[PDB]
């Protein structure tokens, strides 16, 4: 294998969402948005929107189950997002079971939590650091105002305008 990728950027150009309140983050998300080095724009096959449901359990952790409609059917993939050293800020549960990942970062940057959300994910696998961003909506749109910010925030952490998708919404899978 040989590689090339924009690098991760540092920790303090990541803003976090202050006095983040894990409740009011809990439910349903749409995937508006989505920019990172290893995400490309494909425009013969445009990505659909998928969503992502976060759930607090007792011990204060997230049931994180994204759903997306791919090969005519509904995918699910349920992880665990274990509390980090700050609100706002996640690890990766049950790592060792992800072969190869031996990083996982996730960090709530601005979420108002009734409309939108954005959140920086930045993960290690096979010793190649990967990082993206996702634009949440609460709803499948959202104004250009804050489209418009995440592409601003997006370039920001170094990340030109093909390394940055705006999924096409759908009804499949993703509603109920
Ligand atoms: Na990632």
């Amino acid at each position: 294998s040989t590689s090339d990728l924009i690098p991760a950027p540092p920790l303090s150009k990541v803003p976090l969402q202050q006095n983040f309140q894990d409740n009011q983050f809990q439910g349903k998300w749409y995937v508006v948005g989505l920019a990172g080095n290893a995400i490309l724009r494909e425009d013969k096959d445009p990505q659909k929107m998928y969503a992502t449901i976060y759930e607090l359990k007792e011990d204060k952790s997230y049931n994180v189950t994204s759903v997306l409609f791919r090969k005519k059917k509904c995918d699910y993939w349920i992880r665990t997002f274990v509390p980090g050293s700050q609100p706002g800020e996640f690890t990766l549960g049950n790592i060792k079971s992800y072969p190869g990942l031996t990083s996982y970062l996730v960090r709530v940057v601005s979420t108002n939590y009734n409309q939108h959300a954005m959140v920086f994910f930045k993960a290690v696998s096979q010793n190649r650091e990967y990082f993206a961003i996702t634009l949440y909506g609460r709803t499948k749109e959202l104004t250009s105002e804050l489209k418009e910010n995440f592409i601003r925030f997006s370039k920001s952490l170094g990340l030109p305008e093909n390394h940055i998708v705006f999924p096409v919404p759908i009804d499949q899978c993703i509603d109920g």
